[PDB]
């Protein structure tokens, strides 16, 4: 019996896998997939800024992306919004078209399909690019996945496995583990898993130094809307701003990164800077409709690195820290989490996220 | 006698209650009042704007309107006991550069013959008056009389006191005008019928479009879409209503006591679309961040879009039509808040007398 705090994407995909191998669970979290997870793009591309042990993480959760979504939706009979059409990155000037030759070189080595693309053809692939369009890479197996739609699969199979939701906060952490809840209720199991977002760190009981400091990172992000999709696929464009298109006229644009602790104000800054860099690089996005604007917090650490893994407390783990990339690590990230449950040990894949190393 | 107004916007609403005040019988026809370009409107009143420099009729029309605003609200205030939300601390002009600045001038110069308060103020001053102005401002108009009005406060207001004095609404589509018969009125989608000794039209952009309407009596009420949007602080940001020209264009942008901050106003051709775009929306922030640099922070609250009513030459259309007993109140474009109180006295006085006052003679429907 594994107690999961926090239900964002990380914590119920833990939660999900756990449950898939033979593990009972119960997920504590007052409204399940509704912050970060809630706004995320989902985008899905090979590779971004973001280092070699990362990769190593990131290119294995990528692997699993297809198996774990097929699963998934197996269990839950439901649509999870993974599409696999591609992910184009476009460059507009000399200076991002360097990057992109530097990518491609990246790539490569690792087996990723990458296919360079001249001005002419990124316009082929996109008709709706501005003709300053310099270059651009095609990952035809990359992607992108709706977040909302994913979550509410993972859900739908939890519960399919008999998975308690306990919706509520957990309000103080108790030495077996467990939680005590906003209501003065408790719940202990032979293991506590800690996938709370930013807020993991601030859970009341916990020992000093437990937990590194899971720094919020704030990020708007807007959605246009038109009947049928305008833009063709998932799409990352760069002097830089992203624009993932859902199969039913939702386009995603994103994002800010801005430093403002946990405050998520949509701003007139914000959404100004979204919609300059969007409409720059799609001049006829002019009229699509502004259907939403949102925003929310990444989980970040002092190093900017995921956090899996044990705790100095016994039977407290925890899976957080996933910043930009936690839709992508979701799935990798539920693997590594349950062998670590049911083995005891630490897959080598995960071992330069321990928590031990601050 | 017993006035039958078609649509609740702003200016009906105006017209039904003064009509009620002087005595007559009221029914106002709309089943979402005050919901259109009344509800999203930003509801400025300085003393005048671009449409005023060429016609004489129209300036004097609004200047008459601004004389009896103040008036207007208290007698409302009065029989509502509700607030309208009309503030009067001033409108401030602001240009960014030179071709602006020589603008301001021109309107100085358009201003002081009419006994409309204005004071110039060089940049030094503009920056004292309004402290999140840009520093690339280069000079301003204050016109301290001026300022602006909720509308959405000021349409309330209106209903409670149109229902204080008794009047009916019927919260129902008019589906078709009811014609040469001894009294006009209107068929309602539910079936059910509405006569009066008069009827009124005043559905902004659909008034053309009633069913019924013996053909050239109402001329075309044509939509131009604008979009708007409301950024929000806990405390104002903006002392007063600022209305702000840089490069060509411009923008407009009213506080409201609790933090609201109006941000106006796209001009577009979309027909009856009020669809919220990419487009404008960065239209509009983009014009307010370069004037408002701190207006970076604030949030955004509130996107939205209405249909102006238009008319064939851009002017209201007040009046009897060809048809007898049929009037229409309409037309007013971008500044039918600002004329609301004197279209509802014209109206008033039209239905009562049966005469057209001076002032609104050249609006007129027959002029087409
Ligand atoms: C604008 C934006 C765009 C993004 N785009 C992408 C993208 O294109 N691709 C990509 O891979 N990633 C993207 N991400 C990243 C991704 O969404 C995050 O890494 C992801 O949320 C990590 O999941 P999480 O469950 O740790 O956090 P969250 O989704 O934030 O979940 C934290 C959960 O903990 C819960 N919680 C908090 N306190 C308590 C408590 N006391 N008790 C119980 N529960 C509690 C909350 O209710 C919440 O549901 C984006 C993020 C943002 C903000
Ligand atoms: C973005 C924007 C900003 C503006 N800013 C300002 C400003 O600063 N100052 C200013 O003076 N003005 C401004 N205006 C202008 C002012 O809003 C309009 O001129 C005014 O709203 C017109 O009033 P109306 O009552 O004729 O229009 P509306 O309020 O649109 O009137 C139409 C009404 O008729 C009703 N209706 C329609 N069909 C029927 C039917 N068949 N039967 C019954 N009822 C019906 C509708 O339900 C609606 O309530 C602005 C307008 C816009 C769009
Ligand atoms: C390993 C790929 C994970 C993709 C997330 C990429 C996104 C775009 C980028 O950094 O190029 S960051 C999403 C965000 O947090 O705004
Ligand atoms: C004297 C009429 C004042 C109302 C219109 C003022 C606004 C600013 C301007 O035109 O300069 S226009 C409102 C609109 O966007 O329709």
């Amino acid at each position: 019996h594994v107690v999961v705090v926090g239900g964002g994407v990380i914590g119920l995909s833990v939660a999900w896998q756990a449950l898939e191998r033979g593990l009972r669970v119960t997920v504590v979290d007052p409204e399940p997939a509704s912050k970060a997870s809630h706004v995320s793009a989902g985008m899905l591309p090979a590779a971004n800024e973001m280092q070699e042990d990362l990769l190593r993480l990131c290119l294995a959760s990528r692997e699993r992306y297809p198996s774990f979504v097929k699963e998934l939706e197996a269990v839950s009979g439901t649509s999870a919004g993974y599409r696999r059409d591609g992910v184009l990155d476009a460059a507009f000037d000399d200076e991002s078209l360097a990057a992109l030759d530097g990518l491609r070189n990246f790539l490569a080595p690792l087996g990723v399909a990458v296919a360079p693309l001249n001005a002419r053809r990124c316009r082929e692939h996109e008709p709706m690019l501005a003709e300053s369009v310099r270059g651009g890479l095609l990952g035809p197996d990359d992607g992108a996945v709706n977040p909302r739609e994913l979550t509410a699969a993972l859900l739908a199979a939890i519960d399919v496995r008999g998975g308690t939701l306990i919706r509520r906060r957990a309000t103080e952490f108790l030495a077996t583990p467990g939680v005590l809840l906003e209501n003065g209720c408790a719940v202990h199991g032979d293991r506590v898993v800690l996938s709370a977002g930013c807020w993991t760190h601030r859970l009341a009981g916990l020992p000093a130094g437990a937990v590194p400091e899971i720094a919020p990172a704030k990020g708007q992000i807007l959605r246009l809307r038109s009947a049928a999709p305008f833009l063709r696929r998932a799409t990352r464009a760069v002097t830089g701003v992203y624009l993932v298109p859902r199969t039913d006229g939702e386009l995603v644009v994103g994002a800010t990164y801005e430093e403002r602790d946990y405050d998520t104000t949509v701003t007139a800054g914000g959404v100004a800077e979204l919609l300059g860099k969007v409409l720059a690089v799609l001049p006829g996005a002019a009229e699509l409709e502004l259907a939403e604007t949102a925003a929310g917090l990444r989980p970040g650490s002092p190093d900017g690195l995921p956090v899996l893994g044990w705790t100095a407390v016994p039977n407290l783990l925890v899976a957080t820290g996933h910043s930009r990339i936690g839709v992508q690590l979701a799935p990798i990230t539920a693997d590594v989490m349950g062998e670590m449950l049911v083995t005891g040990r630490t897959p080598e894949v995960a071992k330069a996220f321990a928590v031990d190393r601050f």
